[PDB]
Formats: C-alpha cells, sequence, structure tokens
C-alpha cells in the first residue's frame, strides 16, 4: 500500500534564471522522502521569449535547445538540464507529469493575410460583422530548429481564429474564413463557444494538425522517457481530441501515461459533462474544492463546514480527481486569482492529505514561498501533514462532517502499516472536540498531535473512541505514539 502525493513544482513569480530543471535535480531526493510520488513540471518548451512562463508556447519541439525568440534556453533551463532532471527524479522513484500545451500558439515568426470575421465576444456563434482580410500573426517557420524532429510548418489554416489584426491595430475576437473553418466542438458553452482563448487557436478539427500533434506526442515521451501529462486548458479543446491523442500517444509509446486535465470550472456538472465525453480517459483537477477553500477561509467562520465536500470531484468522483489548494493561475494577480488565506491553508492541506479520497498535490508556491508578494513559506506546516500522508493515512475511513465549524475524519491504519492509523479535525472557528472511532485495536494508546498545534494528549477508549480537540481556526492531526 502506497499515497501517491504530486507537486506542482513552479509557481508564476519565479524569475527568468533559468534554474529550475537544476533545482528539480537537487531537491528529487528531498521530496520523495517526504512521500511524494510525482512533480508536475511546466511547460518545458520554447515560449514567446525566455521569461514565458510557458502557456504562449512557440516551438513544441524546442525544449531549451535550440537558439529561438532570443534565447536557447527556456525559462527553466536548458534542454539537457531538463533531462537530467526527469532522471534525477527517476532515480528517486518519482513520476514525471509534463505540461501540455494544445490549445493556442504564439510568437508566430510572421503575418499572413486571411479572410477572418468578427465574432461576438460573449457569443462567438454570433457574427459582428462582415468578412475583411486581416493580418494575423500564424506563420510559423521556426528559423532556429529547421526541420529537425519535424519540418512541419504551420499556417493561417491550422488555425480557427486570432484576437489580433496587425494592419489596424484591432482586437477583436476574428473567426478564419474557409472550408468547413468554424470553431471547435464539442467545447464549454461558456460564451456560446469558448474554443478560441488567446494567440492563434488550434484548429483540431483539422487532420493535419491532428497528425502532428500525435507526432509530437510520441516525439517527446520518446525522448524525455516522461511517465505523463498534465493538459492545459482543455475547456476550451475539443473535446474528442484528447481521448484519441492519448490512446495514440499511450500505445505508440508503451506507456500508462497517468494524465490529469486543467478543465477550469466550479459547476460539477460541467467537469461530469466532460469525464463522460472523453470516457474517463483523463483524471481532473478538482476547481470546485479549490472555490470551498476560499470560500471558507473568506466567510469569518459563517461557511457550513458541513458541505466543505459537496459538489466536487473529490465526493463524486475521487479516482479521477486530482486535489489541490493553490495554483498558479490562483496566485494573487493571475486571472484567476482565488487565493486561499494562509490561516485556512494548514487547514484545506490536512483535508486533501490524510483523507482517502483523490489524489493530492502540493503547491510549490505554499512550500517554498511567494517572495514576489512575500508571501512566506508554509513548508514548517505541510512537512508534518505530508509525513501523515506517507506513515499514517491508510485504511478504514470514518466521516463526521456533521457540524458548521469543526468536522473531521478518522484513518484505522492498516496491519502492512504498522503504527498507521489518524483521527484528523479542522474547523474554520472556534475550538472544540470531537468524538470519533480510530477503531478498538488502539485501546489504550494515546495520541499526540502530529502538526504540534497542540501539547495534550487524547487517550483511547475501550471501544475504540476517542475525544480529539482542535484549537480555534487550526488543524490537528492525532496519531499514535510510539
Ligand atoms: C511512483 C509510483 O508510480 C506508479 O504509481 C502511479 C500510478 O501508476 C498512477 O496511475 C497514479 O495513481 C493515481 C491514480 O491514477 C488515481 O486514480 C488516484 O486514485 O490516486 C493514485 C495515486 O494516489 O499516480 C501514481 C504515483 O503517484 C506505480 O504504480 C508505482 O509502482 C510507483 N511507486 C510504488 C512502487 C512500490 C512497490 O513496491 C512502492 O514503493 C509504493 O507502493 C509505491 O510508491
Ligand atoms: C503582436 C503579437 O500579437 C499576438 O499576441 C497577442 C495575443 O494574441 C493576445 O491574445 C494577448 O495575449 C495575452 C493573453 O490573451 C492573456 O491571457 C495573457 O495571459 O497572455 C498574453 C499577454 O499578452 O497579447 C498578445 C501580445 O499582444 C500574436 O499572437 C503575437 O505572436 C504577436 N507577437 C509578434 C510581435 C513581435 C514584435 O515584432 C515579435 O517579437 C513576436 O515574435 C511576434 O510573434
Ligand atoms: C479554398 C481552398 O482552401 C482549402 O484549404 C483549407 C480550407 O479552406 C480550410 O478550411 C481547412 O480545411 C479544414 C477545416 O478547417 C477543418 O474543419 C476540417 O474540415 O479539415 C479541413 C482540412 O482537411 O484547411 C484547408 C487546407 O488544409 C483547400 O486547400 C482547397 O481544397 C480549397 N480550394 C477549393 C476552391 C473552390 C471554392 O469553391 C472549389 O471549387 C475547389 O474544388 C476547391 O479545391
Ligand atoms: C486568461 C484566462 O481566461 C480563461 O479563464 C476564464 C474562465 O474560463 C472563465 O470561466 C472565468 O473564469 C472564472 C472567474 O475568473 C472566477 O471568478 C470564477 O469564480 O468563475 C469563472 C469560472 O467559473 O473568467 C476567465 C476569463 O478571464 C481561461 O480558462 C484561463 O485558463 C486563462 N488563464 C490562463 C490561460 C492559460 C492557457 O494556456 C493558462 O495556462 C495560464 O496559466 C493563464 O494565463
Ligand atoms: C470567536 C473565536 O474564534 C477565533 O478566531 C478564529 C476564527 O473563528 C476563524 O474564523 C479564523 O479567523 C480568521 C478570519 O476568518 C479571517 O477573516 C482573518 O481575519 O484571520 C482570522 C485568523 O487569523 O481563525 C481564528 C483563529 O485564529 C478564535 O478561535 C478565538 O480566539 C475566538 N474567541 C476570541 C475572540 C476575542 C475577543 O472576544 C479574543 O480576544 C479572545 O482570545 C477570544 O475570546
Ligand atoms: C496547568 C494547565 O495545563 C494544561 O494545559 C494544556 C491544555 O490542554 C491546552 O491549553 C493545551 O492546548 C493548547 C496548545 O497546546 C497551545 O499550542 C495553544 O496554542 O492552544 C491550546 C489551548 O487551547 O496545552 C496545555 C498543555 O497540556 C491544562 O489543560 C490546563 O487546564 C491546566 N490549567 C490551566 C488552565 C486555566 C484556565 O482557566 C487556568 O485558570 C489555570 O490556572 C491553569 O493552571
Ligand atoms: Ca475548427
Ligand atoms: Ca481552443
Ligand atoms: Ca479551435
Ligand atoms: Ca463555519
Amino acid at each position: 500500500p502506497f499515497n501517491g502525493t504530486m507537486m506542482q513544482y513552479f509557481e508564476w513569480y519565479l524569475p527568468d534564471d533559468g534554474t529550475l530543471w537544476t533545482k528539480v535535480a537537487n531537491e528529487a531526493n528531498n521530496l520523495s522522502s517526504l512521500g511524494i510520488t510525482a512533480l508536475w513540471l511546466p511547460p518545458a518548451y520554447k515560449g514567446t521569449s525566455r521569461s514565458d512562463v510557458g502557456y504562449g508556447v512557440y516551438d513544441l519541439y524546442d525544449l531549451g535547445e535550440f537558439n529561438q525568440k532570443g534565447t536557447v534556453r527556456t525559462k527553466y533551463g536548458t534542454k539537457a538540464q531538463y533531462l537530467q532532471a526527469i532522471q534525477a527524479a527517476h532515480a528517486a522513484g518519482m513520476q514525471v507529469y509534463a505540461d501540455v500545451v494544445f490549445d493556442h500558439k504564439g510568437g508566430a515568426d510572421g503575418t499572413e493575410w486571411v479572410d477572418a470575421v468578427e465574432v461576438n465576444p460573449s457569443d462567438r456563434n454570433q457574427e459582428i460583422s462582415g468578412t475583411y482580410q486581416i493580418q494575423a500573426w500564424t506563420k510559423f517557420d521556426f528559423p532556429g530548429r529547421g526541420n529537425t524532429y519535424s519540418s512541419f510548418k504551420w499556417r493561417w489554416y491550422h488555425f480557427d481564429g486570432v484576437d489580433w489584426d496587425e494592419s489596424r491595430k484591432l482586437s477583436r475576437i476574428y473567426k478564419f474564413r474557409g472550408i468547413g473553418k468554424a470553431w471547435d466542438w464539442e467545447v464549454d458553452t461558456e460564451n456560446g463557444n469558448y474554443d478560441y482563448l488567446m494567440y492563434a487557436d488550434l484548429d483540431m478539427d483539422h487532420p493535419e494538425v491532428v497528425t502532428e500533434l500525435k507526432n509530437w506526442g510520441k516525439w517527446y515521451v520518446n525522448t524525455t522517457n516522461i511517465d505523463g501529462f498534465r493538459l492545459d486548458a482543455v475547456k476550451h479543446i475539443k473535446f474528442s481530441f484528447f481521448p484519441d491523442w492519448l490512446s495514440y500517444v499511450r500505445s505508440q509509446t508503451g506507456k500508462p501515461l497517468f494524465t490529469v486535465g486543467e478543465y477550469w470550472s466550479y459547476d460539477i456538472n460541467k467537469l461530469h459533462n466532460y469525464i463522460t465525453k472523453t470516457n474517463g480517459t483523463m483524471s481532473l483537477f478538482d476547481a470546485p474544492l479549490h472555490n470551498k477553500f476560499y470560500t471558507a477561509s473568506k466567510s469569518g467562520g459563517a461557511f457550513d463546514m458541513r458541505t466543505l465536500m459537496t459538489n466536487t470531484l473529490m465526493k463524486d468522483q475521487p479516482t479521477l480527481a486530482v486535489t489541490f489548494v493553490d495554483n498558479h493561475d490562483t496566485e494573487p494577480g493571475q486571472a484567476l486569482q482565488s487565493w486561499v488565506d494562509p490561516w485556512f491553508k494548514p487547514l484545506a492541506y490536512a483535508f486533501i492529505l490524510t483523507r482517502q479520497e483523490g489524489y493530492p498535490g502540493v503547491f510549490y508556491g505554499d512550500y517554498y514561498g511567494i517572495p514576489q508578494y512575500n508571501i512566506p513559506s508554509l513548508k514548517s506546516k505541510i512537512d508534518p501533514l505530508l509525513i501523515a500522508r506517507r506513515d499514517y493515512a491508510y485504511g478504514t475511513q470514518h466521516d463526521y462532517l456533521d457540524h458548521s465549524d469543526i468536522i473531521g475524519w478518522t484513518r484505522e491504519g492498516v496491519t502492512e502499516k504498522p503504527g498507521s492509523g489518524l483521527a484528523a479535525l479542522i474547523t474554520d472557528g472556534p475550538g472544540g472536540s470531537k468524538w470519533m472511532y480510530v477503531g478498538k485495536q488502539h485501546a489504550g494508546k494515546v495520541f499526540y498531535d502530529l502538526t504540534g498545534n497542540r501539547s495534550d494528549t487524547v487517550t483511547i477508549t475501550s471501544d475504540g473512541w476517542g475525544e480529539f480537540k482542535v484549537n480555534g481556526g487550526s488543524v490537528s492531526v492525532w496519531v499514535p505514539r510510539k
């Protein structure tokens, strides 16, 4: 038995110093000893510039190897350093998930003239202009790479649209004209059709494009030996595309390739729609649960903690849910900003780390800190919870989400891991106590608070129950002493 634990190993405001790949190589041992079993690494290919975080993808085939966009290395380092990081992660017994950005392409080498029409930004099925010629950033020739690995050249007809006309300096949503040219479907229905997002938007209906992304998928897994994918911005990408893409790349590389997609919506039914449409071929980030943590942390104690799990992927589809507290898009200043307050953050990590539903992740920004906004590191509060997950969070779970402030759950432990077992309490309000069942196999044992928030102890009764306790606005994780 084991508890998988992933770590997203970057944040937005990292300096553009080309050191992240080296840091993975240096830290892989430490993180593994804490029970981290997988790293989600940022996009490793060349962006619109060297300080691009990776989501403005210029060349999928340039892993910090070719002189392109004014730099050889990416933000994170060179191609050689990227490979060493992956091998170090493997030597320490960790999987590696690579960020995959297929929705769009930016930083084109040149413009092309294209017949286009404006569509309504709030309803992309509604044309709001006539057809006219625009100058669109869609020519990709890759002067620094040549035909190495791939001789495919991208042009306007491989895309469905852009949001910038270079001749008139106009910013509108332009749909391209052409035989069969249309926004892709199925996609998210916010704004009527949410296929267009930014830069030059890929046409997943074009067979040349499907083929090229399949060839890149195979090439990339074989070049890097990565173990899986984090799929960026999947709600803006033809739903049927990734079932077909993943089954090609998995079977043509001989690898299972665990895959988590980022479907950003707090509407659980949209996530359920996407899982059924893609036949459960991938996990998804539990964005609704993130929204729960953010809301509870801002509600001054008035959140009903009995609803913390309701309408989350961790409640509804736990084996396809990847759980988290914050990520690079929820950071201060970002477009999805909804930063979980530091007082509540240890409570949210305890919830995803010591419970049996879902595949939890630790955020780099939470672990190491975000100096850009003077947010201090929470490593000293997260590490006890990882040790809880590594050693104690095993076996039958009993739920007590039964009070509007104080909620808890227990894990009984497993014979295969002697000394396992835990009882966790969190509260968004004043402290208190709660009786919970850990199992009569623990009768007489003394439990202590692994987080060190409390100095007292709890003795288990002859019937397997303990009256566990928590401070106000705090976490306690009670585990057996030895
Ligand atoms: C390091 C670890 O890699 C493998 O485990 C990974 C799984 O193959 C993935 O599928 C994924 O599992 C998650 C599920 O997809 C998901 O539905 C959810 O329910 O949570 C799961 C994770 O909690 O991620 C896993 C890694 O995080 C591989 O199977 C495993 O063998 C590898 N490590 C084990 C190796 C040994 C066996 O002797 C022991 O050290 C431990 O049991 C494991 O650490
Ligand atoms: C001039 C530039 O225009 C295009 O790039 C723009 C995008 O199309 C816009 O959508 C917008 O992107 C922002 C995102 O929407 C936003 O969500 C944020 O997260 O990231 C972006 C921040 O700006 O803005 C983009 C730039 O204005 C076009 O795709 C792009 O390729 C064009 N860049 C060319 C211009 C120069 C100067 O000659 C060259 O350095 C580039 O290599 C060219 O590619
Ligand atoms: C007009 C001329 O352009 C054609 O080139 C591109 C199409 O215009 C694009 O729309 C695009 O087609 C893809 C769709 O966007 C996509 O939704 C999916 O259906 O796959 C399509 C590609 O398989 O990409 C095309 C190029 O890759 C095309 O090269 C060419 O056949 C077209 N020439 C026609 C001109 C007239 C117009 O009446 C007709 O008389 C001729 O029979 C056509 O040859
Ligand atoms: C730039 C940003 O645009 C998209 O995000 C939009 C959402 O999809 C909309 O539904 C809405 O987002 C949420 C609200 O912000 C939030 O208040 C929430 O309570 O409700 C809405 C969803 O329930 O507004 C957003 C428009 O600004 C897009 O999905 C998101 O991914 C984009 N930000 C990233 C763009 C890339 C894609 O390559 C990411 O990888 C980058 O990290 C970000 O720049
Ligand atoms: C009433 C009782 O609650 C105290 O504070 C906890 C809150 O219940 C939680 O909601 C949370 O407070 C955070 C806010 O939600 C957030 O908006 C932000 O302001 O940060 C707050 C945390 O820093 O966490 C609180 C625990 O730190 C706490 O359990 C307890 O001390 C409170 N009773 C005190 C109230 C006053 C005067 O009546 C204090 O001087 C006394 O120590 C207690 O009587
Ligand atoms: C003599 C004194 O010791 C005991 O105090 C323990 C209490 O169980 C808690 O205070 C316990 O948890 C605290 C955390 O360790 C600490 O980190 C803090 O941040 O919050 C928790 C408090 O909620 O730590 C103590 C160590 O065992 C005992 O229970 C306490 O009753 C004992 N008597 C004192 C209590 C009062 C209050 O009216 C005074 O009048 C007495 O004179 C004290 O002697
Ligand atoms: Ca299309
Ligand atoms: Ca799209
Ligand atoms: Ca499209
Ligand atoms: Ca409450």
